[PDB]
């Protein structure tokens, strides 16, 4: 096998489905499978779209290059790079550690999360563990996005805003969720805990409310990953946020989107006047949620088997405003939970 | 000390200078000073370009707000965060380490680099840390950019090309440098572990040579930072790689570029085809050079004391091709070492 077979394949997935699959995708999928015949595992290594990776495969087995039986085999030495393992082991890869917030935030938030509610499948729920929470407010910690600041957080099912109100910092939280369970967990624990956070029911299809244009120094979110998904989430932090100096956190994935997706949110990103400047992939990592046999890719599946450990996984940027982002305050009209690459839905 | 006179003390210096000083650079200046008393720390804990902070260090002195003398002492409450301290210790907030690299390549790039040219003035050099070389290989290695690849490296003080060579990895490693010493060393170290890396003598001002032109899949630089010191360095690099899925490494400062040039450097990547995958701030430490006290910025500061420790620091970018780069491959006119935010010339 060589590097047209690469080529070819991803043509043919192409020709398909209409997505920008590209020979790289073809590589990744291989070298993922050189270190395992787990699909679970195959999947977070890969980092290509569960969408993507179910046709390759398929191509690949129609050439005689896989075995598809309770597993992914490799049948053919191939040229694709092996998976690194270069990861520090202390922060999982991430270069943050949740342990070290102040207010003995992670050991506080530790017990809460244990009664937290379970993911369900009408909010494209899933959260990330705790230690991936943790980190992610650590690294507004050290970017000095917390103190003294007024955070916005976009869905909180990582329970993110619980963290960032745990450790003392910031003026106040408020988060925004679609689900009332998260709502009032959320206020559960803010009042028992005497924190500055409050929690609204609100549904981000619908516009911001006026309260919330332009009166945040910080926002979180996780979002679905539409072009819908980003105007319904990052578009509407931007506008929530006062303007230059202002800081975003955002979830974003490559189960669920293509690197010409990446390309597509980053340009989204610079023509508004954002600017990146962290980008840690691979830094969240997500508990298994109950739902996923009822998703849309499980039909799909080559190898059908519930997973038993952390596959999904999502890169964290940080996005700071170099001007007030003026963007419209509309409606999202089409499906929000059916993007062209999803999969978990 | 309310937020309108961080806006007055950045709108006082973006007059004076012409350059994008704005009040979260402010913020951030006096939020490093709420932590340190040392002017190298506080310069690493800014994230402000040190041309920024010299007059944001004067306009603070000049309102009453900070104390100079043998120390930086700041003589007021005010509105700004103190930086977090949740990077983790194990890898110095990296996520990666060099330890796992193939090869023992870890342990034998240490012994080749206590032989190190040192660095000096003439080409801008500052050598980073052996494992903060060793780590930004080890992110090549974990995205699959060194295994039977072609690499090349565009400037090389950092030795990474010794570094990626030691791996035995990439099908090949070639190194340019105008420095003859950088491009001796590498020979002879090439000669003696028997790898298949070649260095060669040459001004990236000058014309990318046509053997060179898409010719590799991954590129590693840490360039000058003007807009032509982007130009020699990274899109000579963009040009020589062969296109599509291919990747790029590339380290980018604080201390030397403002988040307005961030911004700039990120349009130039999306709108030549690039998108970014990894962007960690902070990744390389810097080694202490030589000629500090002829250094630009030396007689501006405003204590002068040989830095004891390290300061200087950049971020570790990946970058990948979705589509071929056509960039010119023209010579850069001007003054390559007299950027407007420069200040360690
Ligand atoms: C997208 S999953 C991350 C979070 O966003 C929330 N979420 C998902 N869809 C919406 C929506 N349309 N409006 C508001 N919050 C949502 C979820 O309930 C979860 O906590
Ligand atoms: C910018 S410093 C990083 C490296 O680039 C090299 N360098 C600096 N200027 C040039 C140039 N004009 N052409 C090629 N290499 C350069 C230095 O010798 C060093 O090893
Ligand atoms: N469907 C469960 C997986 C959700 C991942 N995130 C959506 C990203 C892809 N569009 C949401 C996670 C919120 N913590
Ligand atoms: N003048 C000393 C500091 C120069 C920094 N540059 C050194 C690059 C080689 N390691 C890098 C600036 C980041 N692009
Ligand atoms: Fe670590």
């Amino acid at each position: 096998v060589n590097k047209e077979a690469l080529v070819q394949v991803a043509e043919e997935v192409r020709r398909a489905t209409g997505l920008p699959v590209g020979w790289r995708d073809v590589e990744r999928t291989l070298g993922a499978l050189r270190a395992t015949r787990d699909l679970w595992e195959a999947v977070r290594l890969s980092r290509v779209p569960l969408r993507f990776l179910v046709p390759i495969w398929e191509g690949l087995a129609r050439r005689g290059l896989l075995r598809v039986e309770e597993g992914l085999d490799l049948l053919a030495e191939v040229p694709a790079p092996r998976p690194g393992e270069a990861a520090c082991p202390a922060c999982e890869g991430r270069g943050l550690v949740g342990e070290r917030l102040p207010g003995r935030a992670a050991e506080r938030f530790l017990a809460w999360a244990k009664e937290r509610p379970e993911a369900i499948q009408d909010f494209d729920q899933g959260y990330v563990t705790p230690e991936s929470t943790l980190a992610r407010v650590a690294l507004a910690w050290n970017w000095g996005d917390l103190e003294g600041k007024e955070v916005l957080v976009l869905g909180d099912d990582d329970l993110t805003g619980l963290a960032a109100a745990l450790t003392g910092l910031p003026k106040r939280v408020v988060v925004l969720d679609a689900d009332p369970r998260i709502v009032r967990f959320l206020e559960r624990a803010a009042k028992a805990e005497g924190l500055p956070l409050e929690a609204h029911v609100h549904d981000l299809r619908e516009p911001l409310p006026e309260a919330w244009v332009h009166a945040f120094h910080t926002f979180f979110t996780d979002p679905v990953e539409g072009p819908l998904g980003l105007q319904a989430f990052v578009g509407r932090g931007l506008l929530a946020l006062e303007g230059e100096g202002c800081a975003g956190y955002v979830g974003l994935t490559h189960v669920e989107a293509s690197l010409a997706k990446w390309a597509d949110f980053q340009r989204f990103l610079l023509e508004n006047g954002a600017v990146i400047t962290e980008l840690r992939d691979g830094f969240h990592v997500y508990e298994n949620w109950g739902y996923i046999e009822q998703m849309r890719a499980w039909p799909w599946l080559p190898v059908k088997r519930r997973p038993e450990k952390p596959w999904y996984t999502s890169a964290l940027i940080r996005l700071e405003l170099l001007r007030r982002a003026d963007l419209e305050n509309a409606r999202v009209e089409g499906d929000l939970y059916d993007d062209e690459e999803s999969s978990t839905t």
